[PDB]
């Protein structure tokens, strides 16, 4: 299907994406294409409990809020024709229905990647469904 490239502005820890793309509210699933100077198989055993997706939302004074209902699954390979990376892990944003809605009212998506991670770098696409 088609897919939606959204960039991700990191800030130190911290990686934020513009989700204003009118299309994604009809229906599309998030993946995370990650490359770091930690070993391969180590990341996709880590990753998934080291990145932390933030709140998109949230008012309060605490810093840091996360956003719950995120599920980072490791994946083959991501279902569209996407640049292709040997070194590259993909995963999935097993998405609950609070934290899809939550995200796509707020127009934004954040993403935690601790400096234990290395030197990471994220990428986020979403397919488009039907």
């Amino acid at each position: 299907s088609r897919v939606v490239f959204i960039e991700l502005k990191q800030k130190g820890v911290m990686w934020e994406g513009a989700l204003h793309d009118a299309r994604l509210r009809e229906g599309a699933d998030f993946w995370l294409s990650v490359r770091s100077s930690m070993p391969g198989h180590e990341l996709q055993t880590k990753f998934p409990q080291l990145c932390k997706a933030g709140s998109p939302d949230d008012v309060s004074e605490v810093v840091n809020v996360a956003l719950s209902g995120v599920i980072i699954r490791p994946v083959t390979h991501v279902p569209a024709a996407i640049p292709l990376r040997l070194e590259n892990q993909y995963f999935a944003l097993d998405l609950s229905t609070d934290a899809a809605r939550a995200m796509l009212d707020a127009g934004r998506c954040t993403f935690y990647t601790p400096a234990s991670l290395g030197d990471v770098k994220l990428e986020l696409f979403a397919v488009l469904r039907t």
